[PDB]
């Protein structure tokens, strides 16, 4: 289920964080609007790079903590507030977060593995709702 999937992802976090964020960028190419340093790069080029590997892993590290601190796939209001009030998220709308979670759930369904994709879909919905409540547009 959801907890075990946090353990699975954390067990190979660099690889999963890169693969899921490339799935997001390829599914939603307009989302490179928030990442100008990533335009005109193939996935292997993006991986080779330092900002990429570092920011992707730090994003997934914090996403797994927010997942871990959730009850029944409902994140803490404190975690949503933090995500809304991060300077690096000044540009962002809940739509950016929805897209990331759609890509995450489609990655999990396509994997050969027994991820609880319905729980991740619920978690993404619930985080978007929490982000709205914490004051993201
Ligand atoms: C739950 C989902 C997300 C989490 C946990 C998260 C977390 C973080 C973290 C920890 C950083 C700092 C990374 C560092 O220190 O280098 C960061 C930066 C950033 N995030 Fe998010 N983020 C999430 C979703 C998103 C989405 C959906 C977007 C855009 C579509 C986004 C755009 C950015 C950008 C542009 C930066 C700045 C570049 C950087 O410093 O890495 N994030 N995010
Ligand atoms: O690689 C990144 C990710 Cl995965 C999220 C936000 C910013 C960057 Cl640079």
């Amino acid at each position: 289920g959801f907890k075990q999937d946090i353990a699975t992802l954390r067990g190979d976090l660099r690889t999963y964080a890169q693969d899921i964020f490339l799935a997001f960028l390829n599914k939603y190419p307009d989302e490179k609007r928030n990442f100008k340093n990533y335009v005109g790069k193939s996935d292997q080029e993006l991986k080779s790079m330092a900002k990429f590997g570092d920011h992707t892993e730090k994003v997934f590290n914090l996403m797994m903590e927010v997942a871990d601190r959730a009850t029944d796939c409902v994140p803490l209001a404190s975690d949503a507030s933090t995500l809304v009030q991060m300077k690096q998220h000044s540009g962002l709308t809940t739509g950016n977060f929805e897209k990331l979670f759609v890509a995450l759930v489609e990655y999990m369904r396509a994997s050969g593995q027994s991820f609880d994709s319905q729980s991740w879909d619920r978690f993404g919905k619930n985080l978007v709702s929490a982000l709205s409540s914490a004051g993201m547009k």
